[PDB]
DNA sequence: ATTATGACGCT
DNA sequence: AGCGTCAT
């Protein structure tokens, strides 16, 4: 009752760029705008691998991980943009720089947590309090929420998509109690107004469109964001959670899309997030551990306490390349040449990072995969990163991995290497 | 023969 | 530390 937490203390948003690498390429090349198109890396093997897909192309069934030759079977008129190649490898700099454009705009509105190259969480609790004080108790017009969906509405006693959106928004706003400054539903609504403003600023200042979720925590904001894509935002209220979760597959919730989520389903014999409410906290802890159990107990009730971390910059800067099938590295010279290519890209990015962000990496992590190994990484070793110098880093990387070579001939490398990875970590202020 | 990333948990 | 999981 009066002592039961409801997890309604914060307003959190998640902003997710729509088909991000495609938009970056469509901004640059207007011929690609409003077309079925995709972004591909490399071209020689089966036309290249697709890593991003426009919504026009998704209508034809084109997906990530598809080979472009195969995507062309579904969509013969599919347009393609290729990821830049430098030093023999895909180079993602254009997309990282475009990401910074968006993250810097978002940071004007609130503290952000960079979740990925094109996603950021926003803690809007303070901004909402501020806006509410401005508002001086005046109601919120639907005109302030032109791209907002209210999840679960309309409900109760037109056949167009936008019509339904407005119907739900009207029901929501009709019900709002705008004279209570501490009403969680009102706070979420003001949060959604701010996110409309944020999303308009992003589009105005970069050309890029995005979707967003607004709720009381990160998991719900993330879930909300995906409900109405692209170019829309969705408010998931605390009250919407029981119905929403009642048919929500467990794997849809962030962190439950893999083995843990499969185990929840198998061990408990349930399918939907809402079904978790029927277990005690101790029961859940008994199967999934103390941390996961407590997290699941609260999460299935719409409650999560994970903070929006004040972090706008990546914590690591890495460079990696696969060498699949026949291209696996089988000589010493090969391994050393590619470590150098990786180190040269890493040095370039590190030097830029040091100038931009007043920090220096102090640890170099070297990872490799050996042919035959099922795991993405076979071996990981660290050494000191004391100078931003590509020849030094590549020499150091070789040193920490060179005894992995089983070959009695040290000219040759065996078993052949199917992946190389250099990662700079442990930043200190500079 | 997806590939190139990146954060965080466990022991 | 080195490995594993989960995610864009
Ligand atoms: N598995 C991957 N491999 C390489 N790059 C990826 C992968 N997943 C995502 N990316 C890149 C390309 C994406 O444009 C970008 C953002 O990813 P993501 O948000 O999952 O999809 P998206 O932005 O392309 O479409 P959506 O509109 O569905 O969000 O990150
Ligand atoms: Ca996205
Ligand atoms: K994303």
């Amino acid at each position: 009752g009066p002592h039961m937490a409801t997890g309604q203390d914060r307003v959190v948003a998640l902003v997710d760029m729509d088909c991000f690498f495609v938009q970056v390429e469509q901004r640059q090349n207007p011929h690609l705008r409003n077309k079925p198109c995709a972004v591909v890396q490399y071209k020689s093997w089966k036309g290249g691998g697709i890593i991003a897909v426009s919504y026009e192309a998704r209508a034809f069934g084109v997906t990530r991980s598809m080979w472009a030759d195969d995507a062309k079977k579904l969509c013969p008129d599919l347009l393609l943009a290729q990821v830049r190649e430098s030093r023999g490898k895909a180079n993602l700099t254009k997309y990282r720089e475009a990401s910074v454009e968006v993250m810097e705009i978002m940071s004007r509105f609130a503290v952000i947590e960079r979740a990925s190259i094109d996603e950021a969480y926003v803690d809007l609790t303070s901004a909402v309090q501020e806006r509410l004080q401005k508002l001086q108790g005046q109601p919120i017009s639907a005109d302030l929420l032109p791209s907002t969906y209210i999840e679960g509405l309309p409900q109760g006693p037109t056949v167009q998509k936008e019509g339904m959106r407005k119907q739900g928004l009207f029901q929501w706003l009709d019900s709002l109690q705008i004279d209570n400054l501490t009403s969680p539903d009102l706070q979420l609504t003001v949060g959604a107004v701010i996110v409309e403003e944020m999303r308009a600023a992003i589009e105005r200042e970069t050309g890029f469109q995005c979707s967003a979720g607004i709720s009381h925590n990160k998991v719900l904001a993330k879930l909300a964001c995906g409900l109405n894509k692209p170019n829309r935002q969705t408010l998931v209220s605390h009250g919407s959670v029981p119905q929403l979760f009642s048919q929500m597959p467990i794997r849809k919730i962030r962190s439950l899309g893999g083995k843990l989520g499969a185990s929840v389903i198998e061990i408990l014999g349930i399918e939907y997030m809402g079904e978790l409410t029927q277990f005690t906290e101790s029961q859940l802890q008994s199967h999934f551990g103390e941390k996961n159990g407590s997290w699941l107990y609260a999460m299935c009730r719409g409650i999560e306490h994970d903070p929006v971390k004040p972090r706008q910059l990546p914590k690591t800067i890495g460079c990696s390349k696969n060498f699949p099938g026949k291209t696996a590295l089988a000589t010493r010279e090969q391994v050393q040449w590619w470590l150098l290519q990786l180190a040269q890209e890493l040095e370039e990015r590190l030097t830029k990072d040091r100038n931009d962000n007043d920090r220096v990496a102090t640890q170099l992590v070297v990872s490799i995969r050996v042919q035959g190994d099922k795991r993405l990484s076979s071996l990981r070793r660290c050494c000191a990163l004391t100078r931003y110098d590509a020849h030094k880093m590549s020499h150091d990387a070789f040193t920490v991995i060179k005894n992995c070579n089983t070959s009695g001939i040290q000219t040759e490398w065996s078993p052949p290497l199917t992946m190389l990875f250099l990662c700079a970590t442990k930043f200190s202020a500079s």
